[PDB]
Formats: structure tokens, C-alpha cells, sequence
């Protein structure tokens, strides 16, 4: 399970000590915004680096789905985020359907982190969801209303986990989100480090 | 296992009947490949589409790693072409070492293959080993004596599991195949149709 992966998390995300992996925690994530991306509902992914050295990856998709599987009791949202190897499509309804895994799963990232905030806008709601080291902090919530839809994540790696290299180098991401614009020509990808206060644009 | 993969293919390499998941078959393979390129390893892919619409992938890197790890008895070979989600990296002696899975893996496309035949060339032998529907013939056997190293596959996709497209699209693999080669600029990338002798040659 995620235990495995908090066990021998260079075997699942890459070296957890040059740096490889912590950044490979980032591109796992922007390749699940990118299959929104081609399926036609997301105009734009933003990718910011935040001050602590947290990264979001945020989408105008039409939110990760959040209502339970009728039969398995258990949503889009949920398994992604905690089953080691989820990936691949679901529906509306949270019913999975055909679709290659690709990448090794957000569920790593999130088993990864110290702590991964996840905010979803969809059906007029605002749900949230908080993970510390992959474990849910409470269920996802409905904290409000919204008109738009999307999917908000950051999440903090954890410092039990990286070491040496626990910044995250711009040119790196910068590397990799401006090749993934040029393969997908509609969608926007800005990039932001907090830090300093550089911007860039991918489109 | 493979069992599970057998069972519900979409839901491990795509949709088995729009031809998705058939040429996920192909890319699954050649990021493998890819991997070697960036090792530094790897200065030439070569994709084959036969006339029988089986597709190869060969490459001239180090050649995946034969021989058993000392301790749990399997090599690399063995263990990506048989086991789930198995990726990453591992070194000549089949280690494994620090790297990220990707894709769902080799061994699925072992699973939905009626037939693969994987020739290993390094350490001055010729390594072969035949696989029906993934499950190995024969153990890996040596049967000549080579100066090359690398890797060559070929599969023969399960007709009890791609339905309706069961025919490779050229376009689709020049497609990636075309991207990947900007993408790794040193990497000359072949494709080849034997169909009706179509070439084309990306570097
Ligand atoms: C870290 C972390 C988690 O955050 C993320 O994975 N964020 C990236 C992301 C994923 C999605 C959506 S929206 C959707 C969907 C499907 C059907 C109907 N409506 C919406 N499906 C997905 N993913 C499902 C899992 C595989 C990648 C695509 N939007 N943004
Ligand atoms: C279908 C199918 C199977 O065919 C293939 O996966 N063919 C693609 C391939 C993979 C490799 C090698 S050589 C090597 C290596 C490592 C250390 C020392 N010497 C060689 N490792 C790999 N892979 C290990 C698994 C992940 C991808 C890279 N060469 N060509």
C-alpha cells in the first residue's frame, strides 16, 4: 500500500535526494491536469511555488469527481488520492472507466507529503479535503458555493522523506511545463514562484 | 496480477476497442526504450509495424539485465515483462535501484499479447524468450554469441482483447514517435511500415 511507498519512496517517485524525485511529485501531478486538458474542459493549468517550497497545481477542469461510487461506496477523489496505482478516467459518477494508468499516481505524492490540501469546485460547490502523510484529516467537506469549476491541490513534501534537495529549481519546472504547452497547443500553462516573483507563460 | 489485466484491459492500457489502447501498446514499449536514451545508452530506436500487424521495438542501448538478483533470485527481464507495475531502474547485476515507475508497464503489454518474443543482446550472448499471453515459454536462454548490446521486442496483440481497430494507424505512431524525437535530440528514432514500405526517420 502507501506504507510501501513511505518505506521505499525512491522506488516509487524517483531519488528522493538530488532532487529527481521532488520534482517528479510536481509533473504527476500536472500529467493528471493535462488529461483534462485533452479531453477538452481545461483552458488553463497554473503551477506556483510557493514560499514555504509547497507547490499547487491548479486546473478550470470540471473538478475531480467527488460523489461515491453507487456499488464500491468510494469516490474518484477518494481513490486517486489513496490507492496506490489509481489513475486511468472515471465518470461523473465516479464509475471508472477505460483509461491507461500513466505516471505512478498522485496517491505517491500525496503519501509523500507532510500535509496535501485539496480543493474541488464542481457541481456549484467548494469541497476540501485535507491529507497529512497520505491520511485523511477528516472526509471531503462542502465549505460553499462557486460558480466555477476546477481543481485546486498543494501539497508539502515531506522533510522525513527529501533530503539535500527540498527547493524546488525553476528552470526545471519551467523545463518541462513549457514542453507539455507546445504538445498541447490550446492550453495555457503559467508558471509562478512565489519567491521571487517570476511568471512565466506556456502557450 | 496479469490475471487482473487480462480480465479488464481498458482499464490498464485503454480502450481495447476505439484502437487507444492497441497503439498504448506501442508507446508503453518505446518510453521504455526511451529511458535508455537518457541513460545515455541509446542512440537509436527502431519501430516496425509487420505485415500481420504485430508491432517491434528495438533499441541499441545497454540490453535489459539477464541475469538474477543475488538475493530474490530474478532478473530485471523477468521481473518488468511479469509483474505488475513493474518499472524503474535497475542495474546490470538487476538491483533495483532509486526511479519512478511511469506508464502502467511492460508487463501489461505482455498480458494482451497473444505472443511476444523478447532477444536480449549483451554480454556477449544473445538472450531469447518467448511469452504467450504472458506467460513464459521457456526460461530466457542464451544461443549465440553477439559484439552488440540492446533490445528488441516484438508482440503479437491478443485478438480476444483488441476488437474492432486491431490495425496499426502509421500516423498515430509518426505522431509520437515524431514528438519524442525533438524531445531528445540525440536519439534518432526510426518507423518503419511493412505493409506498404513506408520510412520515416526522426532526429
Ligand atoms: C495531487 C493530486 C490530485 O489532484 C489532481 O490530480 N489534479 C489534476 C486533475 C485531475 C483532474 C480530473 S477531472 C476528472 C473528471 C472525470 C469525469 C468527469 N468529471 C471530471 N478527472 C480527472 N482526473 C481523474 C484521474 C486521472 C487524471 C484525470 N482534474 N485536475
Ligand atoms: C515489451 C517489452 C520489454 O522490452 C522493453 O522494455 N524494451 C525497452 C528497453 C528497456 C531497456 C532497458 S536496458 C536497462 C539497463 C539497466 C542497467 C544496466 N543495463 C541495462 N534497463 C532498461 N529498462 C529497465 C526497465 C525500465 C525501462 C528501462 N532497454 N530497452
Amino acid at each position: 500500500g502507501l506504507d510501501a511507498v513511505r518505506k521505499r519512496p525512491g522506488m516509487y517517485i524517483g531519488d528522493t535526494d538530488d532532487g529527481t524525485g521532488l520534482h517528479h511529485m510536481v509533473f504527476e501531478v500536472v500529467d493528471n491536469a493535462i488529461d483534462e486538458a485533452l479531453a477538452g474542459h481545461c483552458k488553463e493549468i497554473i503551477v506556483t511555488i510557493h514560499a514555504d517550497n509547497s507547490v499547487s497545481v491548479q486546473d478550470d477542469g470540471r473538478g475531480i469527481p467527488t460523489g461515491i461510487h453507487p456499488e464500491e461506496g468510494v469516490s474518484a477523489a477518494e481513490v486517486i488520492m489513496t490507492v496506490l496505482h489509481a489513475g486511468g478516467k472515471f465518470d461523473d459518477n465516479s464509475y471508472k472507466v477505460s483509461g491507461g494508468l500513466h505516471g505512478v499516481g498522485v496517491s505517491v505524492v500525496n503519501a509523500l507529503s507532510q500535509k496535501l490540501e485539496l480543493v474541488i469546485q464542481r457541481e456549484g460547490k467548494i469541497h476540501r479535503q485535507i491529507y497529512e502523510h497520505g491520511v485523511p484529516q477528516a472526509p471531503l467537506a462542502v465549505t460553499g458555493e462557486t460558480e466555477k469549476t476546477g481543481t485546486m491541490v498543494r501539497f508539502w513534501p515531506s522533510l522525513e522523506t527529501f533530503t539535500n534537495v527540498t527547493e524546488f529549481e525553476y528552470e526545471i519546472l519551467a523545463k518541462r511545463l513549457r514542453e507539455l504547452s507546445f504538445l498541447n497547443s490550446g492550453v495555457s500553462i503559467r508558471l509562478r514562484d512565489k519567491r521571487d516573483g517570476k511568471e512565466d507563460h506556456f502557450h
